[PDB]
């Protein structure tokens, strides 16, 4: 179960840099280069990484400080092939930012957040990224009159809005990519799920230029199914990229490496990933747990990939198995991707069969023969077949 | 706090009508007549009621014994003075539906299903509703085979195209509502929040005749902020209709008065209804519990109402007191109000003071006062002002 | 991975029996003769079933009738060879009990609800039974002024104290177990966790004749860690029965067959029943969904069987493994189980190498090795090793 | 509403003396002095201040430098009249604690960890304290294979027996208070609940020396019902200490001042604590947001006792309403305080009105009246009444 960068792992700097701070306590381990880091994926098998602005250039750098400290980035891409697919703005570190960016109250705050995005815009694209993530995890409130959200989705709309008028007029190959969250660090966050997020996109200038970027973790914070939600997410053609992680329940956000947590729901997701063919990057936003010193950071990181690798030959040998073939159409999935009514309203309104001579008692008879199937599903994802 | 039919408060029969059945016990009350229950809800203050067809109707019945139970309501509504605003289908209770209606796996439930709504869209539009509501309680999984979510949403988006079809042609003046749940009956529900919904209906083909009809308690079952949902519904244009109750937290839908649960959240719910002018039913989803005899279920059905008057008069109150005008205004929702960049991209990209001469020490030591603004709605809330 | 009766695995009657019936739907099977369902189990391999008395003989019936319906279950025992190794009392469904049995309100029901308690007592000693379980399912509330917790917990003691009178002074061989659950069918149920269980039965006349039997999907309906209460169980020497099932989370409580839900507890479960050596039946206490026909209701039984020998093979492996042998020394779970201070409390008082020369900094920067751990205990459980 | 030392407000330092840090942010307040907090708490109407040892001491402190910290701070509760009723070990912010203090799987640490908390003991008595709480806040694990719970409650128990021999052998008059949380920062925390740590309690050596400090947002964190929670631990005679705050359902600690959060709880426990006769502190253990400047730290702190003073208004005029009283007997509230059988077990058994003559539906019919009671108890907290 070896990676390749074939398969488009990636990874973010902020993950195996995590120094182990939480609200609680210290950190238990020093601060990573970026260029170390980009070595030491390499050699697992990585496809790429991505960063925050403020991951690869430190807050307040002069621009002399900043050219240098790119310039040692690309030469590690350089010697080792490593790419950059993703990238995206710190808006939530800065105590400036302590009432959001986009939709902090102060208007000289949101400003100064849509300046610090394009100039991060501009990098992106230098360092060849196809997609610019947005995680506002500061918009949002703990009280209920100190935020009117109406007039927040009104400056949100407002920020995207600014930010495609940029793209579109210097002739960017880049997309967006919203990425929900449903509370922490706030109370509760604005577009809290994959849907809200979905339905905000749809009010958009442009629309064409937005997708989401949901977390398996994030859904799982408010108790939804990641598989569904992701399900409809590609059902509207939005899903342009995806972290992946794992998650304990309804809780803090544990960032796990992909794998623990809901390790049925991991299965599911693969299994949807693979047949929709999803062709994007595989990206992992985790922690390696603060118990970890930096042996245990590359044994976690390593996790994550041999994790999705073991699930999608699972899921295969699933999809492919006469017997399975069989016990879906035992429950008649087939019959769930024909349409209800091709012959149209009027044929249906005068259609007996369809109400005056159904039988609703020999419909209701019938099993659907779930277990079985989802027996069958266990038994895959053990190599109990 | 008297409640009179210009509040316009409306209850389902199913709401005071329920007998007390849950999954682990019997009825402890008797059945009501539709023709009891409308003239006891006229005689404390309601507006008007709201069915199932099969409340209204039993299931199975005869063209005749159908006329007959429709002519003995219309009296009742005559006889008092209250409306019928609002129907909807159950597609639920039935073994038929056991894997649901619109997106069962069976196409023949599903057709059956279409016919059976049809029917009542018929009668609702004879008794003078104005909104339609679909919840689609059995659409959904308790395991990852048995539904693919991609096929169901095209299956869901058939039969809701198929229905505007239907009151397109028919000439009817009715619109579409409809009612998200994330979980129960089901393990997981189709569209889970009102964000889905809200995301679902702008990929059908007249999106204009569709919005949503958001529950308290069903947002609440995943952990959601319910006046922010309201929110993001009213700034989208589709908040068509209300259901109004009381929740505690993430388990089980209770469904118990209103006001009960989650009593901040419901001050911040009527404030918001209240300013945005919402002129929709106040409609009250509930179940008096099961230890109640009849007596209580009129109590219960009493404090919706009251609770609703109460709150009404103390966030009337909150908005109208000067100190809080002046403690909104400390706190910039003033300033949140305004836009981020009418100058726009070109004057924003030029201005220094929004970027390189911007002082964010400055900007970050300034206290939000949310604190301040936040107990003195508690104050409001409270009756200490 | 074939089941025999020496693996220990009962049934509940209510289970295999579940007709179906949902806070929303009716039944979508009909009712299974107890008979049919100890001829049925038998033949998968179950060790024995469970009841309540409610579902052996019916509510209300004759003394004779009573004496046949026993008659006819005892032959089948006798015809299969499945025993009967715990009963319980069916105090929540009858509309009587809608305040509770042993805590509700009325006085007259208390006394009511011991002596249904008391008869059935007598005949589960007559079938051979060892445990009775005590499952509050009505003990609770939807209002915090409807129930006073301490008066609660007073009429809840006195109820079990004459229990336990009653089966000292007949001279009986078995044993109590409380049954916890958070919620539903109340608002909050008293006693809510294995925890609260644990501390109310040390404030017992009699705390040897009482243990727990924990439901694996009722401490999830809290968001714990099941196998850390099972621990705890244990450790008290309290664990006298267990409840096998799955749950996906925070919501109604699902019943799905054991090994559904989260599977990566199951597997810790059965590391640790395993480990500790636990001997008692492993009781499955679910229900086939009601979109199953009888068929569906079969296999989802011996799904539960199955999927514990697969974990029981899995945990087996892992803990034999010479290499997580390793591991678990690496992350010094031997020195976990030495005593810290043997010494005494005067000599750890004079080491001056637990404080005054303690180097805090070297042994901060041991890493714990978990993440190694973790994916070593993955790798079994998929059989990647 | 105005506080007096009588009402025996408290206030940990590290409350309002919070930075700000989340794990996503930096601080947004400066540190405050000590000495600045007791003498701003004192003018806001405070009883007394509680302290982590390295809230007064700072980590690594010479004796020289020890003593100089607590001279200051004497000379402050001297200069104010503040007491300190309670103190506390950190046991979690340094990285040697990642894996636990008692529990940790390095021995060498758990012994260091006991002489961190003897030193703070003898401070704590010197400034007279009356009780010491104990929050093992690092005690967990994130995954099922690093940590063997029976062998760590072994630790446990070993730690807190060592300590009960410590403060017996020095003739103190001190207690410890044990306090539960669910989760955060471990995956899972042992001993997560007030039931848990009640039943762990029971098992130490001298358990008269051992109580519980409850937390309102810890036991939210579960879902579980807070003024129950107390009820069982009054009830036990366990209920030596209490930690107020607010916290919005399942999800982060939130740790928001007392009466924001569940409102009706607060209602519910201050009900409690008053009727209870509960003379212990009032200790708020809650975070001023990190939006707010230090004008906001004191209006958040002054919120927690304005609320507090409130709602015990509210509840002493609920209980005082003759209706209320009528309401309290139509429930039966009255019958639940009487003894099921005082006339002993054979008595019960010869009661023929207990079961052979008890009429099952008469006692069925009677309605709880439990709604009406529901709606005076909202009135009376809106100020309605
Ligand atoms: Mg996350
Ligand atoms: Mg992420
Ligand atoms: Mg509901
Ligand atoms: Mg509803
Ligand atoms: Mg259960
Ligand atoms: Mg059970
Ligand atoms: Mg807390
Ligand atoms: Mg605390």
């Amino acid at each position: 179960y070896q990676p390749t960068p074939e398969d488009r792992f990636t990874f973010g700097l902020w993950t195996v840099g995590w120094q182990g701070r939480d609200p609680f306590g210290d950190a238990t381990r020093r601060a990573l280069d970026p260029v170390e880091s980009v070595r030491r994926l390499a050699e697992l098998g990585a496809h790429g990484v991505t960063f925050h602005d403020d991951d690869l250039i430190p807050f307040g750098s002069s621009d002399s400080e900043r050219e240098e400290h790119v310039k040692r980035f690309r030469q590690a891409l350089d010697d080792t092939g490593m790419k950059v697919p993703m990238a995206t703005t710190n808006l939530f570190t800065h105590p400036v930012f302590k009432d959001g960016g986009f939709t902090a109250n102060d208007r000289d705050v949101r400003r100064y957040a849509l300046r610090k995005t394009i100039r991060n815009i501009d990098l992106a694209v230098e360092l060849g990224a196809e997609t610019y993530v947005a995680w506002g995890g500061r918009e949002g409130a703990e009280s209920g009159g100190a935020k009117d959200v109406r007039d927040a989705l009104d400056r949100m709309k407002e920020a995207f809005d600014l930010l495609g008028e940029y793209v579109t007029s210097q002739g960017y190959d880049i997309r967006f990519a919203i990425e929900p969250k449903p509370n922490e660090p706030r109370g509760d966050i604005l577009l809290p799920t994959v849907g809200h997020a979905l339905a905000f996109i749809e009010r958009l200038e442009r629309p064409e230029l937005y997708g989401v970027n949901p977390e398996v973790g994030h859904e799982q914070m408010a108790g939804l199914n990641f598989p569904h939600g992701i399900a409809q997410a590609l059902w509207a053609g939005k899903l342009f990229h995806i972290d992946l992680n794992g998650q304990n329940g309804i809780k803090y956000d544990q960032d796990l490496r992909f794998g623990a947590g809901d390790l049925r729901a991991a299965f599911w997701l693969v299994d949807l990933l693979e047949s929709a063919g999803y062709s994007g990057p595989r990206h992992f936003d985790f922690k390696p747990p603060r118990t970890e010193d930096f042996d245990g950071v590359w044994a976690s990181a390593a996790g994550c990939m041999r994790n999705y690798l073991i699930l999608k030959e699972r899921a295969a040998a699933f999809r492919a198995d006469p017997e399975v073939q069989e016990a879906l159409r035992a429950s008649r999935l087939d019959e769930l991707a024909r349409p209800t009514a091709a012959d149209g309203l009027q044929a249906l309104l005068d259609d007996r069969s369809a109400f005056e001579e159904f039988d609703v008692d020999a419909a209701a008879a019938r099993g659907m023969a779930f277990e079985r199937l989802d027996q069958l599903a266990m038994d895959h994802l053990l190599g109990a077949r």
